[PDB]
């Protein structure tokens, strides 16, 4: 049949996808800006398709309910045919790979520790051995699931701590986690993807930093429904953009070129 | 039909695949040791297959001759049906992805600079601006091809330098590049994959180091013939091993646990 406009699912998460300041004056894809907005346009240009950016209805990345077996988030939108492609900071994981297709990574990263400057923590092991400095994750997504599923002693101990700590150490959004670090006088450390930690470190008021090495290594991938014809071309586009240096330029654009915390 | 033993193609490259010191006493897969030997065994265990390690006949990773259109190296062995899987430090690239299937990365890396300690170089830009300190790559493989194909100004200038420099700045093997760094009194710098640079930095006589950031970001993948049924299971195995922390343990085993240059 004739070509159709490709439905892209994504999520509002700075600096990946944001509504422009003047969005009310604008329409369609032009209402949005960010790393993933630019990436979507580059992929579409390379693959020769028209597309529509849509925002995932339930605000989630993607997980399967153990009782109903239903997939939520952007993964669910692909699984159930509501979107054709997901372009977002979506981690490639085994359980997702079983149900959707993923490109090779467009960004390599790991779980990391964000502290308020001056907090006496240098590693996950440091956090695990104490409780005075509380620590936690988003309440949904691959960072939380890493701890929940880990059989590594330090990370299992951290998960047991997080489930039992009071008040709750979980946050609903990145913005809430960052604000909690900033307002807690050194008594909250936030576990988050290194990409995001690096971005926030270059935002005013310049009071956070990434400490220690990453806890894992992984990647974000562009996702399509399993077996979708679009997957091959999208994957080749990711590889081409990487090989041309354009993914590095895009990260610099959104993370560092207008960083707010000096040079 | 009945299950058959899987033919693995690999390449002798320390610390990925090496003949054991006592190999003449041994037979079959047990003659070999290294990171990729251990990885092959883990993948086979997870996927439930028996396998035979074989060494690529032509000693190459994989490229296509522009005139004959023939693929060489491990890629060629897959393309032409001589092997079922390649398990090696094989870079995921666009041109290879078009002809073979790749798992998600089992190791993330980039091109990097190896210097003899004390060489006054900190970046690729530093190298590009001078000729007193000669610099080059392997004479085959993805590092060489990165420079040959680059449209980035610094790297294009470096390639033009490398093609025209005398004596030849290219080397046939990693061992030759390392020996050339070590014997050239600071007047040769070697461009190589960061993984390998990190390994050599922990080998006696402890006279080399990695300097500067990496020039690119990419990954090694397990490769199978395009459309091979084995690809799905192998990819899931890579993701599982990564998520369990086993790939990190394997790198530590072969790079750092018995490093020769201190703690
Ligand atoms: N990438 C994750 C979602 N996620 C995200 C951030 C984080 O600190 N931890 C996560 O789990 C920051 O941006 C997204 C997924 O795919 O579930
Ligand atoms: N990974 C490359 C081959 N390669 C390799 C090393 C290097 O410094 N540069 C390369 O090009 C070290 O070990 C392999 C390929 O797949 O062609
Ligand atoms: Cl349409
Ligand atoms: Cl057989
Ligand atoms: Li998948
Ligand atoms: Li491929």
């Amino acid at each position: 049949g004739a070509n159709k406009t490709v439905v892209v699912t994504t999520i509002l998460e700075s600096p990946y996808v944001m509504m422009k300041k003047n969005h009310e004056m604008l329409e369609g894809n032009e209402r949005y800006e960010g790393y993933c907005v630019d990436l979507a346009a580059e992929i579409a240009k390379h693959c020769g398709f028209k597309y529509k950016l849509t925002i995932v209805g339930d605000g989630k990345y993607g997980a399967r309910d153990a009782d109903t077996k239903i997939w939520n988030g952007m993964v669910g939108e692909l699984v159930y045919g509501k979107a054709d492609i997901a372009i977002a900071p979506l981690t490639i994981t085994l359980v997702r790979e079983e149900v959707i297709d993923f490109s090779k990574p467009f960004m390599s990263l790991g779980i990391s520790i964000m502290i308020k400057k001056g907090t006496p923590i240098e590693s996950a092991e440091d956090l695990s051995k104490q409780t005075e400095i509380a620590y936690g994750t988003l309440d949904s997504g691959s960072t939380k699931e890493f701890f929940r599923r880990s059989k590594i002693a330090v990370f299992d101990k951290m998960w047991t701590y997080m489930r039992s700590a009071e008040p709750s150490v979980f946050v609903r959004t990145t913005a809430e986690g960052v604000a909690r670090v900033r307002k807690s006088k050194g008594k909250y450390a936030y576990l988050l993807e290194s990409t995001m930690n690096e971005y926030i470190e270059q935002r005013k008021p310049c009071d956070t930093m990434k400490v220690g090495g990453n806890l894992d290594s992984k990647g974000y991938g562009i996702a399509t429904p399993k077996g979708s014809s679009l997957g091959n071309a999208v994957n080749l586009a990711v590889l081409k953009l990487n090989e041309q240096g354009l993914l590095d330029k895009l990260k610099n654009k959104w993370w560092y070129d207008k960083g707010e915390c000096g040079s």
